[PDB]
């Protein structure tokens, strides 16, 4: 949720900001007035709770007394239940406000109209000499994945890796955990369970039942880095804070192929900031340059799109996405998303900033760094021959060297 | 199952083989017979049929006859029947019957009495200079897994793995694939899922719901690498097939602490044989050999046992454990358990030996290489210092050349 001290003209904030990132939106600008309407009702019981105090604790500073000694404690029980009821109807509307838009956000309903901000890499092309192959009938001919055998084991897009598949898929992880070490990152492997009450703070999502609550398998390793560090204060010395998530992903949405499945490998960089001096902004550029350095590495072509206003999801406060070259079909697909949501989960999530006056909450990122699976797909496409794959420069010592793989 | 024909004397086999079995499995010696006379009633009735396809085509070769070739089809789809009847009765007998113990097997009941058969490493005991610490304490001193957040997000005996924790972890991982990559194993990631219907044929497990038939989560690599392969025929020039399966792995039955854990990560040796010429039990040796290099480069001292024909489950023709040196406690812990299954889940599987008479089947092992958190808990223990954690000398390169994790 959004801080409800920015829609109290009181404390010198102009709800206009608010009302503004609504129809960046599209989305209720009416929803802002309800809320201060509720906010003001709530602080008027807040306060008409100590009014109650006060006249209680008058009367005892001396039945025309004793009776009114009685009713005040009556009062101050009554109303402090309406207090409740007041702060749950004003989480009721504050719950369905997005976060505030950056100004930088292209404004506009279709992701249609993202706006292309920058290209790299010189794109490779069907040539009359080598029909390019795509990733589904690449995976095929190198016999990296058991797409049919997978299938009829795990159902629908189960796959096995398997030989160099495998050894491929775990190049790219220690080269992705070693690449962002490099740069100040610690490396987190959360649990693939996460209850759902922790969830919901961070169904379209497998559930797992079985010892304890009721739990869901996590879609991103972001989920469980959120939820970490949930009702801590972290002090100014140890922020910013720079986290190489690893984990298996599990989405629903989704018997060849390797690249639309339900379950895959992934690292994320997951960052906590401070929410002063612009620190936050800067670490997204910071995370972004990170995203853009090792696609750079890979030597894979792409183009980063800013995500119109109208695309954002309630947490982001802005997104990048990084869409690599698929050169058979000749398509940019999305590989990478950098958000800043600012203090949205943190706020929920009771995440402060202080040593431990009015409250601070840190600003958190996520950023995909790579998802093996479709990384791989997008290296078979760029990198294939007449006759096999040539390995990329930077993942052949992780693969012991080897610089090809054959075609069976 | 077993052979049904290691039941019958006919074929000049001899069923006190079977009954033997029984005895040494401490369980019912009756079901022999019990058997026996299901599948003669069967086999008649298999026969009972072929009697009433003759008599209606001995009645062709010619209404005191045009209704002789009436009755004599409403037999033979009656009669048909009954043998449906008899083969499902059969298999309610002969499902309960293990496989049958290989004679090198000690008898016995209790797995108290598991003949240790080999030793190997000088073992490390406190001395008066360090009092040598547990796996658990190592683990928050190291500070590499964060049991206490994992258990606030992915309930109890949950753990993140971090830092050189992750490392380790991969460290292990690569370290064990290239291991069996160079003894001649191809490796294998398995989906995490497996359906419900199939996990039958290879409720102690996680059920997973959403998106098609409710899956079970995975409790070993094992599991989907014996599905795999499933109906078909395997050529004598393929066999034998190795295996180096790699997967998480998911136990119900298990805030401190990384060994006793929900979640895991696990190298297996799984190999595929013919099953003549002692092929399979040749394997055996081989697999628990590769068990034994594996934990010798490591350093890690242990003893083999051969576990009690009261303690094999009812594929394992015959079982060795590897149990490791934990010098804290001074006890030794299983890290390995290396089984021949011969044709018990390849005959239900109908996995078969020819190119494509009377049916063969292949022979199929398993023999975990390493438990990765176990492995590490292990190895925490055993190479501890005043101040911190010496790295093996083979992992060192897959941690970048690290020598050393000290104590926060």
């Amino acid at each position: 949720m959004v801080d409800i001290n920015l829609f109290r003209e009181e404390k010198g904030n102009n709800p206009e900001i608010i009302r503004e990132s609504q129809r960046r939106r599209f989305a209720s600008v009416e929803i802002v007035d309800e809320i201060i309407k509720l906010d003001k009702e709530w602080r008027q019981r807040q306060f008409e709770v100590d009014s109650f105090r006060k006249e209680f604790n008058k009367l005892n500073k001396q039945s025309e007394i004793i009776q009114q000694t009685e009713k005040n404690k009556q009062d101050s029980t009554a109303k402090e239940a309406e207090v409740r009821e007041a702060y749950a109807a004003l989480k009721a509307k504050l719950e369905q406000v997005g976060n505030l838009v950056h100004d930088s956000v292209p404004v506009d309903k279709d992701e249609a109209n993202n706006l292309v901000i920058k290209l790299w890499g010189e794109k490779r092309f069907s040539t009359p000499g080598l029909k390019l192959k795509n990733h589904v009938d690449l995976v095929e001919l190198l016999g990296i994945a058991d797409t049919k055998r997978g299938a009829e084991i795990a159902g629908a897009r189960g796959f096995f890796l398997k030989g160099d598949g495998l050894m491929l898929n775990q190049a790219l992880i220690n080269f992705g955990l070693t690449f962002l070490k490099k740069r100040g990152f610690t490396g987190l492997q959360p649990p693939f369970f996460m209850r759902k009450d922790v969830m919901a703070k961070c169904e379209e999502l497998y559930k797992v039942t079985g010892e304890g609550d009721d739990k869901y398998l996590i879609a991103t390793a972001e989920q469980p880095l959120c939820a970490y560090h949930i009702d801590e204060w972290i002090h100014p010395t140890e922020l910013p804070l720079r986290y190489a998530g690893y984990s298996s992903c599990f989405r629903k949405e989704a018997t060849l192929g390797i690249f639309r499945v339900h379950q895959f490998e992934k690292i994320e960089q997951f960052c906590i900031t401070g929410p002063n001096e612009n620190a936050s902004w800067e670490m997204l550029d910071e995370m972004m340059k990170n995203s853009e350095d090792f696609y750079q590495a890979l030597k894979l072509p792409y183009q980063i799109v800013s995500i119109v206003s109208g695309a954002l999801n309630d947490a982001a406060a802005k997104k990048y996405d990084l869409e690599a070259w698929f050169p058979s079909s000749e398509t940019f697909r999305e590989l990478v998303s950098c958000s800043n949501c600012t203090d949205y989960q943190a706020r929920r999530l009771e995440i402060r900033y202080g040593q431990k006056q009015t409250k601070q909450y840190v600003h958190m990122l996520n950023s995909t760094l790579t998802a093996t699976e479709r990384t791989i797909c997008c290296i078979l496409e760029n990198y294939q021959r007449e006759d096999g794959v040539d390995i990329p420069e930077v993942l052949q010592p992780f693969m012991g060297g080897e610089t090809f793989l054959p075609f069976k």
